[PDB]
Order: structure tokens, then sequence, then C-alpha cells
């Protein structure tokens, strides 16, 4: 039952409930649910790294409580 968090740029804080087995297109998804911007809009960034939509949380040790950061495009 694992928790992340996503912070846009003006420093709101999103919660999602993922799996490490969740993609980031996963991830986009549950973020649109929750803020309204099309995945396709969507740039998330962990550890200096784009993350790409095919790869999964734990293809880049995304674990409990990870800060995604999210901007736009
Ligand atoms: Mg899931
Ligand atoms: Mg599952
Ligand atoms: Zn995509």
């Amino acid at each position: 039952s694992m928790q992340i968090f996503v912070k846009t740029l003006t420093g709101k804080t999103i919660t999602l409930e993922v799996e490490p087995s969740d993609t980031i297109e996963n991830v986009k998804a549950k973020i649109q649910d929750k803020e309204g911007i099309p995945p396709d809009q969507q740039r998330l960034i962990f550890a200096g790294k784009q993350l790409e939509d095919g790869r999964t949380l734990s293809d880049y040790n995304i674990q409990k409580e990870s800060t995604l950061h999210l901007v736009l495009r």
C-alpha cells in the first residue's frame, strides 16, 4: 500500500497510492484523476532524471514516500 508524493512548481503536494510495478504512464493517469492534467502534458522528474512513460517505479528505485516533481509541456 505504498504512497508517493508529487510536488508542482508552485509547491502543491499530491499524494498518490502506487505499487512499485506501476508504470510512469500509470502514475500520470493517477495524477490526471487528481489534478486534471492530461498525461501527455505531464513531465515527471526524480533525482534529476526525466522519467520515461514506459518504465516502472521500481525501474527507478522510487520507494515509499519518494517525491517526484511535476512540470508541464
Ligand atoms: Mg495500480
Ligand atoms: Mg497490483
Ligand atoms: Zn505517455
